[PDB]
């Protein structure tokens, strides 16, 4: 029975094959046939490129070799190389070509979601070349998926030698009869044969994915779209940053690139974020998720006052200074919404470009308090039952699983009308004790979210509603402004508390807004719809945040 | 009695002000003189500058009314505004020329050293311009320097109203007599000096700091090179990745730009690099400040296999992997050194450029053993002392403070000869039982050491010196290879263990290598001679790095 799959990376998980151009280059260069591949495997085991992948010298080393092979060849094929010919520019850019097979890594994902283990097996070089990011960034990408990587050039074993398919074995800790092989090499495929391992030749992905689920028993072509890669809590780096005595900000940290500061809502966690940490990472942007002062490994301190919007902003200002961040884009959903548009209004030197999820930019009514502005909005009740101190803690912490099965739902699975609940006495008086789970999340997940509120419970959380008229006067303030620095609007057409109709009026105020929607999606934006918040937040960076 | 000091902006803190623009743009378009500084400050009290300077509409709502002012004010004096005219190039141009006043900032820096309370107070705008990082950047540097930055633009409220005189005494806890004040204006100084605070009204900032020192009784003027800025722990952003089940990494970090990561030595911490870590985050890095496996907050396992340079490597490129970055730039001191050419000779991929400080890179000989090698260097006696578990480890943690103060000392100072380390019995048997502090360090500093060797103690720290074999058969597989991506060696005259004659064979391995040298500086390279190690490092990683 098969329970690890093993992938070649040149022809396998990756394409076009870094081998193949070789070829396309003797026919593009009209040089006789099999020459440049004949001069790349010279020597046999012996030769240049077998030292090169057992690790014995670097890629910049074997390109001056390679070029004499290459001339040795044509020498005794009687031919002529080309006036500029350059084995550094053909490789460069058959490297830089180079990009990962995505539906054979969907198999592989998807052989380890159902219990595999899954390795990379490669013949690969020390590449020390001026352009060797491009595959570092490549490695990097495709590794992160599988429980092990063996490349030639680290172990000082090549394949076809039968050392490193005995070394493959022991570090699956598996027999034989338990693994399959893909590789695009018939020679590199016969040792694993002749050991008993389930062998699969790949020439074109469709094939080899077609011998590879019939092998399997698991469905692997013409599967559903998958969910973009998730986080695993401690697989990631945190980060820690006193902004005042008692007061700490934690947040995970993932990627290179412009900082991108990411702000959830109530009552979240940087984990709300963990669809789109990856991905924005993978986008080229350094990412910092969020602990929103109240949550999580962050701070809760009990005063009321410690949660006003200009106390947040000014530690988020902080958190920057401490860092030693110019600059960030701040991308907010929720409260988190409500603070990036205050950074943008309050601190436009230190916000790169601003986005914001669900929560519209309305500005403050100097006319009316913001009390009667609450109950204007009947969906709004909720607010005015969070208002009392200790009150909604009480029902919010009886029952931490409860609590978040509740709220987080999709459109069509509610369990909670947020209006007339002061009436009701409680959000959750109407709600079942035991809560079926929401298909937006796993049991795992939704237990994350109950032990980091084990910490500080709901109290800091619930403060971020208890500023109305702190706020509103400070807001006040911003009144003669407009936020005219980069700014995207991403609206949820389902989401019945933050509408997409409440931020109709923006372009009064933000003359320059771009604009996002998401059909068919509720409040929890970012694990309702992650592949299109993924879509929408990735374009605009690039085109407005670079 | 003086014990605070406020200090402008334009003017005073950053040059040229950004005032003297208008009548200079005046002069090279040969208009009206006044006419530009006139239509400035049009309303006066009402105009359109003092709602920007208020906070009430941002930098760039009000560049079209201060067009519209200068067109009323061209009108009158019957003259006519250039065809391209534009307020935005006239201030993108004045703000990026602006930089900050040195000699200001070091006489600022001197006072609070001196235990002086020192404050910012300027009259300034929302910045939402295209171009507001290069400002941003400025004022994150100035502001780390003093206790308070009070802007108009965030207390609504400008110079000279006398209510932002009584605002400044209020967050300086301090009456008007403790006071001195320095601005460029005059009209701006008078409040101050009506209020009985000591003025300075600021032409040229030679005259100014000698009001200054006559004033304060402290020496401002033709003072001795100050140290680069150093870390203060609790201020720092504190980083922690998983490697393994049983081992985190604890960094530093701060900036952003192209990482670069700092491996110090033994028996050393993250905070070695205290004068760099301030000085490449300024010169555009993002530095990652470790503490070694072994280390401080680091995991330290008892295992002396744990501490062999092959899984120290392992695990750095897995710190990289986890963090989400293709490449680092690695820097080393000591043993950190050794690890960073181990890193570019088996991970060139993931190595963006090279650099050691004091650490030779030597290719491991494979016709003796390295205890024969090590027994060749009568300096490296204290090697074979370091071996049996348990015995350094005893005397290393006896007194931590001594062990300190008799390791970390200059070329002048020494109290510790490392030759006969093993006959004598120890390495402090001859060393005083209250050393003196050296020069290089603090009795506070000393204290963090202290601190940060209480957790683990000198067992993982030891265990670095225990993989001899281990590291030499790993090492024997790279002897092929050659160092080609950049490289930087940094000698430093008077390390008697690390001599610069060490380092002469370098070439024939790294053909590329680029060189500093350090004169007069011992073993302890970062402490020693900051000013010379960051001018080394910066020129180098702007040239190699980028
Ligand atoms: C414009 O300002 C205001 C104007 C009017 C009112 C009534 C309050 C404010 S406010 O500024 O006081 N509130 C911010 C808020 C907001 C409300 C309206 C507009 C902007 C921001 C954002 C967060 N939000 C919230 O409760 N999310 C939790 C949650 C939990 C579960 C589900 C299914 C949904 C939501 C709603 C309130
Ligand atoms: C080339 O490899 C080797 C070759 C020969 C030998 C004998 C050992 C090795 S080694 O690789 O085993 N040692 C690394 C080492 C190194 C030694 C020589 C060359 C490269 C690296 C770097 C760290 N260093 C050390 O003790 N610093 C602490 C310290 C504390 C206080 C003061 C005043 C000074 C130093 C010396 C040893």
């Amino acid at each position: 029975t098969l329970r690890a799959a093993v992938f070649d990376l040149d022809g396998v998980l990756a394409l076009p094959a870094v081998f193949g151009v070789l070829g396309r280059t003797e026919e593009a260069l009209a040089l006789p046939r099999g020459l440049l591949n004949d001069a790349f495997q010279k020597g046999g085991p012996e030769g240049a490129t077998t030292r090169l992948m057992k690790g014995e010298i670097t890629l910049s080393q074997w390109i001056p070799l390679m070029e004499e092979n290459c001339r040795k060849c044509s020498e005794t094929a009687k031919v002529c190389l080309p006036k500029n010919f350059s084995i550094k520019e053909i490789f460069d850019k058959a490297i830089s070509a180079r990009k990962i097979n995505r539906p054979m890594l969907q198999a592989a994902l998807m052989l380890r979601k159902k219990g595999f283990t899954t390795a990379i097996l490669t013949n690969t070089w020390l590449d020390d070349r001026a352009e060797r990011d491009g595959l570092a960034q490549l490695m990097c990408e495709l590794k992160m998926h599988f429980d092990f990587l063996i490349e030639s050039c680290q172990v000082g074993m090549v394949k076809p030698e039968p050392q490193i398919y005995k070394f493959l074995l022991d570090t699956l800790k598996a027999s034989p009869s338990e693994v399959v092989f893909l590789d695009d090499i018939g020679a590199n495929l016969k040792p694993a044969r002749d050991l008993g391992m389930v062998t699969i030749l790949v020439q074109d992905t469709d094939t080899a994915l077609k011998e590879l689920e019939k092998v399997t028993g698991i469905q692997l072509l013409n599967t559903p779209a998958p969910l973009p890669t998730s986080c695993n809590p401690s697989d990631m780096s945190h980060g820690y940053v006193t902004v005042k005595p008692r007061v700490r900000l934690h947040f995970v940290e993932l990627g290179s690139g412009p900082a991108v500061c990411l702000c959830h809502g109530f009552p979240e966690s940087w984990y709300s974020w963990r669809y789109q940490i990856p991905a924005l990472a993978q986008a080229g942007y350094r990412v910092l998720a969020m602990d929103m002062k109240g949550y999580g490994e962050s701070s809760a301190p009990p005063e009321i006052e410690e949660y006003c919007m200009e106390v947040l902003c000014k530690e988020m200002v902080t958190f920057l200074d401490k860092l030693g961040l110019s600059q960030a884009v701040f991308i907010g959903h929720d409260w988190g919404g409500m603070l990036v548009w205050y950074m943008a209004l309050f601190y436009p030197e230190r916000v790169r470009a601003v986005a914001s999820l669900n929560t519209p930019f309305i500005p403050a009514n100097p006319n009316m308090s913001p009390l009667e502005s609450i109950k204007a909005n009947p969906v709004f009740d909720y607010q005015l039952y969070f208002q009392e101190p200790g009150v909604a803690e009480a029902e919010l912490e009886q029952n931490l699983s409860r609590t978040f099965k509740s709220l987080f739902r999709a459109s069509d699975e509610s369990v909670l009308s947020m209006h007339k609940v002061c009436e009701a006495g409680g959000l959750f008086v109407n709600s079942p004790e035991e809560p079926s789970l929401s298909r937006m999340v796993t049991e795992e997940e939704i237990q994350f979210y109950v032990q980091q509120f084990k910490k500080s419970g709901f109290r800091g959380p619930l403060n971020w509603y208890r500023n109305m008229e702190r706020n509103w006067k400070w807001a006040c303030k911003s009144l003669g402004r407009k936020i005219l620095i980069p700014a995207l609007m991403v609206t949820a057409e389902k989401d019945f508390v933050l509408v997409p109709q409440m931020s109709q009026h923006m372009e009064d105020w933000i003359p320059h807004l771009k604009r996002g929607h998401i059909e068919d999606c509720g409040h929890w934006t970012q694990m309702d719809k992650p592949t299109e918040v993924n879509q929408i937040l990735i374009k605009w960076l690039d085109s407005d945040a670079r």
